[PDB]
């Protein structure tokens, strides 16, 4: 059903954001360790910093799509006359909204 | 040691590529299913295709960094005089090279 497709599209986008946020947190820990050790060569620290920057640039566009996907689902629900239970859809919208606000 | 830092830097990049390659494979499976179903609204399919395209854009820059990190490690080894066992380094270089050649 179209409802099901729109809900899964959003649920899968928010799950991916979580996945990417794990990576980003793990990379920052690694850069923190190198930055704290003054015996580390600035070039080896830079290689790692430049990689973090790349990962980070991914998030902005991801949040742009989470918003579109959320708005799409919300607009679809305002005129929905079907018989399906829309609780999962509402719950998906709330979780996405929480993320955008955080 | 500087050797260990360079080896790890590279090994973590090749492990990241594998992670991102899983995400990509899972997204194409999803888009594939929506593309076969002709009952699906062009816009819902498009939402998914656009996301796939983004995921893909991430790989090229990732391969560029694997090569740079590979070359940095290879260059470091040409003049290495330490006492550490460099088998792990050579092994890291080989896996990275396989990836880039595939």
């Amino acid at each position: 059903t179209q409802l099901d497709i729109k809900v899964k599209a959003l649920k899968r986008l928010t799950k991916e954001e979580g996945y990417y946020q794990q990576e980003l947190k793990d990379q920052e820990a690694h850069v923190a360790k190198l930055k704290e050790d003054k015996s580390v060569d600035p070039y080896d620290l830079k290689k790692q910093e430049e990689v973090l920057d790349d990962t980070k640039r991914l998030l902005p566009t991801l949040y742009e799509k989470i918003r579109e996907f959320k708005e799409d689902l919300e607009q679809f629900l305002k005129t929905y006359q079907g018989t399906e239970d829309v609780s999962d859809a509402r719950s998906a919208i709330t979780s996405a909204q929480e993320l955008l606000d955080s």
